[PDB]
């Protein structure tokens, strides 16, 4: 089996990462946590045989073949470059990186490395997305002109879950959200952004306020332009997203989530249907993926230049918010 | 009877306003063409007794009280400017200019003359939008976080229907379709946009294009930001317009287009139920409320003011989106 191991003792890896790991035929055999009483509890509660405190003792351990990065995002970066240089594979949550110099050069490492890297967006993982990317390119709504991307939602300010507990640096809407959708769309429309404008909220008055909506616009390569909403302020707004074009419009509803639900409808001169779907976990895809390509088979589904494609884009939506100017999107890929 | 004269024998009198100023208990005395057959023709079939070919003989008839304007774009300022100094009521189909001067020129006048000036942004008199403004200031959403206006539509280049016929001085998307979007904001909400940014597509490579499609984004001055998207390309995409509050949402389908008809949700934590409406055809009540307006009781559903508003705002989109910065929207009022 390819044999995982954990940086970041994690709410994510608990609910989604460590079963797709095992369901799509590897093992998590360690965890690594800053802290030994939490990694070890951690590894207890999740069926891990090791806690280690040490991203060396992690990454360096002969028995881990691939490491899955998913700590604050401050220390991803750096945390993929310590695997990369003990010559393991990488599947890391966005983001890679907190700007395009570094995301480009772990681009460059990994493959200087030999080894897989790849960016956990996981909702291009999803049956809806695959559908809509799917029936675009055979025809089904003509020539894509307009998508829309709905992912305003409610994250409560502050959690975690004992209360409102540690700091918890930021840092806003844009980047763990907006990114997102950004890589869906390059996933759906099989094209990349070139340009963002945007306005961004913040709660109270211009300050250390956290950025908790954000609504723009990004052109695509082809033309389409394609907006986004995303929020963690509104309660009552299902996720969705939608592709109209000359012939066709794909209108996905609750598919923004993690979790594999969703339908996706074809509306044309036929009237409407729902596609059908075979729904299936993202994370499990995701990894199947990963796996396959250190096989040699195939490529991650999101791989470490789709996650520089993410950033840049994320850095310009703040900026052209910030700015109120449109700013052009270059990966320096 | 208030007695109205028709200035442009139009595609809108006869499907709508003509009927509609009858139902209100007016009559349509007079209709001025600049073509002598043309306004016969069209005076015979709508059943109006009188034709003329001069915007004098028109505003000028002592047995006409009240004018409808509903010329090409181009032609509303000046045929507004006679109709007051004719000491007539006007009510103007969008725009009342191409200009913020000249449009705050004809309120001051209007206002200077003793006429009621309205400008015909139809959307706002449906009892879609009413619920939802109504529903707002009843607290049902809490305090509005977010907007979002849905009005890409289908609309062949080019018509008019004997063919592909006369020149059509265009000009776009934004002019013809954005600024009711924003009155009709503007009336949900019940405040002003402060700023815009916008994103707009031309056909074929920058040029003599016409402007097609366009996305954008409204800043309110409440902070309530608000997305539209509008378009003539795109022919299988519902109307739509959504308010997102703190304790709940209103979700409206298919309520940007003429008729009387479409569905308003409200969404919260009881779950999701349609809210009732008694759907009236839009123009009938604009009419009443005009004839009220002349009658010294209240307003029209929309002032020479808000068209002042829309005028401003179409034009803050149009220098966005050509500019790519953001445009502070200010209307000189
Ligand atoms: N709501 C969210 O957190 C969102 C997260 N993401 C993405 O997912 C990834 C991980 O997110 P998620 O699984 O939700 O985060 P978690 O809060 O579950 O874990 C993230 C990190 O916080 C630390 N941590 C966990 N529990 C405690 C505790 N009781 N006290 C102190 N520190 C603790 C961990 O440190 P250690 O590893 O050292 O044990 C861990 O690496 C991120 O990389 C991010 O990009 C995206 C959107 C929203
Ligand atoms: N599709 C549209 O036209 C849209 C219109 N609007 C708004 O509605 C208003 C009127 O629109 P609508 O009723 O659709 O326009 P119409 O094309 O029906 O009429 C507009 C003008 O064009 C002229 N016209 C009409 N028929 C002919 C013909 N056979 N040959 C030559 N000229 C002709 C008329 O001149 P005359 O009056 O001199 O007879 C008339 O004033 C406008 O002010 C505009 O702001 C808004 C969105 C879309």
């Amino acid at each position: 089996m390819i044999r995982w191991g954990l940086i970041g003792a994690s709410t994510i890896a608990r609910e989604w990462v460590i079963g797709a790991i095992r369901a799509a035929g590897g093992e998590v055999v360690s965890v690594m946590s800053s802290s030994a009483e939490r990694g070890e509890a951690y590894a207890a509660e999740n069926g891990i045989a090791k806690a280690v405190t040490s991203v060396d003792d992690l990454v360096g351990d002969p028995d881990v073949d691939a490491v899955y990065i998913s700590t604050t995002n401050e220390l991803h970066h750096g945390q993929a470059l310590a695997a990369i240089r003990a010559g393991k594979h990488v599947l890391c949550e966005k983001p890679l990186a907190m700007n395009l110099n570094d995301g480009c050069e772990m681009v460059l490492k990994a493959c200087e490395a030999g080894v897989v890297l790849g960016t956990n967006h996981h909702l291009r993982n999803a049956a809806t997305h695959r559908a809509m990317r799917e029936a675009i390119a055979a025809g089904r709504i003509g020539r894509p002109i307009a998508a829309r991307v709905f992912h305003a939602v409610y994250l409560p300010p502050h959690l975690q879950g004992w209360r409102l507990d540690k700091p918890e640096a930021g840092g806003g809407v844009i980047l763990d959200i907006t990114v997102h959708d950004a890589d869906t769309l390059r996933f759906v429309l099989n094209d990349d952004p070139i340009e963002a404008v945007a306005i961004s909220h913040s709660a109270g008055m211009g300050k250390e306020g956290l950025e908790d909506g954000v609504m723009g616009v990004l052109r695509f390569r082809s033309g389409v332009i394609a907006q986004f909403h995303d929020a963690f302020t509104t309660k009552f707004a299902e996720t969705g997203l939608e592709v109209h074009g000359t012939a066709g419009s794909l209108i996905g509803r609750n598919v923004m989530t993690q979790r594999p639900v969703g339908t996706v409808v074809l509306r044309n001169e036929e009237g409407e249907s729902e596609l059908p779907l075979d729904h299936r976990n993202l994370y499990e895809t995701a990894i199947a993926a990963f796996h396959s390509a250190i096989g040699g088979n195939g490529r991650p589904s999101a791989s470490g230049e789709d996650g520089v494609w993410s950033l840049a884009t994320g850095l310009a939506v703040v900026k052209a918010a910030a700015t109120g100017g449109a700013v052009e999107i270059e990966t320096g890929l």
